[PDB]
């Protein structure tokens, strides 16, 4: 099969989703110095990850101190789960603004869209979305527990010389392999790698996990690694997803692509809507594209994900584990809720 390399077999297990849902829980918010409602309004956009014998969901949490896409604060939950469909949540936030070193970059629009990968060594690695109403900066955090966590700031803060500093920026995804059953960072040619972008898919290298270099062009702008095209139903975004997968048929790359409305995009497909792709790159030029899927390997079926908080739908494809020998991948449903999908498809390593 010439899409044999690709991780489908995907199913939503019969009447289990959504698996996170907005609740009223209320916490002190050291940003706002008061108690806040932090999931009362969408519960959506999760990073997955394993820790301690259970999978864990750290899901985007939105108050509802506003409407609008972006006009709101976000916060991330904690979620443990020991079957992959339900699950225990915490009452507090585990990721959260605060008054911290990191507070002019968070403030007020909080905490994005994470992706979650672990270290060998076991240090795990959040990549997510600074928004302060002005710009969106990807940011990295990192803990061993995934609540006692370091703030490093934007991962492309120092890159030459500040170049991307002010850039918009979120969207990361940490190249990873299995070793085993054990899911971990993996390097490519000596160094850490991501996958990172909402408009085209880029890519930047790192010695440290924390400070990134994205890759330039010879003009010294972003390098392009695909983009948006037209006619498919990533038309108008090519949004990264969860952590990519090395493999050694490539490097798997889960992404979200919006459909541009009318002749332009895939009318299979509805206008505006985010369906998942897939694409792959090749293990020792992981700039060099090898692979991508046609048509979307998941899209908005059920009603919570065609249409919430984000009128068009999305299945916003952004956690992955493998736990209990099969593939769970959490996603958004229509910017409002946490959804899982699962895989018995085994990829080789
Ligand atoms: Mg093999």
């Amino acid at each position: 099969s010439e899409t044999a390399w690709c991780l489908d077999g995907f199913e939503r297990p019969t009447g289990v989703n959504p698996v996170i849902k907005p609740l009223p829980t209320k916490f002190y918010c050291p940003m706002r110095e008061d108690s806040v409602a932090w999931e009362e309004s969408d519960t959506f956009n999760p990073a997955a990850t394993i820790y301690d014998g259970k999978i864990v969901v750290m899901y985007r949490a939105e108050d509802n101190s506003a409407q609008g896409i972006g006009s709101r604060t976000s916060r991330l939950g904690y979620a443990t789960s020991t079957d992959g469909i339900h699950f225990e949540r915490d009452t507090k936030p585990a990721f959260y603004p605060a008054k911290d070193n990191q507070a002019e970059n968070e403030c007020p629009g909080g905490t994005e869209d994470p992706r979650i990968a672990m270290t060998e060594d076991g240090t795990y690695v959040l990549l997510y979305t600074q928004w302060n109403r002005k710009v969106p900066r990807l940011a990295v955090a990192t803990s061993k527990d995934l609540k006692h966590w370091t703030k490093f700031g934007p991962a492309f803060e120092k890159a030459y010389n500040g170049k991307f500093k002010d850039e918009a920026t979120k969207s990361a995804s940490l190249v990873t392999t299995l070793k085993g059953d054990k899911q971990v960072i993996a390097k490519v040619n000596g160094k850490y790698f991501m996958y990172w972008g909402e408009k085209n898919v880029y890519a930047a290298t790192s010695d440290n996990l924390i400070d990134w270099d994205p890759l330039l062009d010879e003009n010294g702008e972003l390098l392009k690694l695909f983009s948006p095209r037209s006619g498919y139903f990533d038309s108008q975004l090519t949004e990264c997803g969860p952590p990519a997968i090395l493999t050694k048929d490539g490097i798997v790359l889960l992404y979200n692509g919006k459909n541009e409305p009318g002749e332009k995009g895939d009318t299979a497909y509805p206008a505006n809507s985010y369906c998942a792709g897939q694409a792959l790159f090749d293990v020792n030029n992981p700039t060099k594209l090898i692979g991508r899927l046609d048509k979307p390997f998941l899209q908005p079926t059920d009603d919570f994900e065609k249409s919430g908080q984000y009128p068009a739908g999305t299945v916003f494809v952004e956690g992955l584990v493998y736990y209990r020998n099969k593939w769970y991948l959490y996603y958004g449903c229509a910017d409002s809720f946490v959804a899982v999908a699962v895989s018995d498809k085994q990829l080789n390593f």
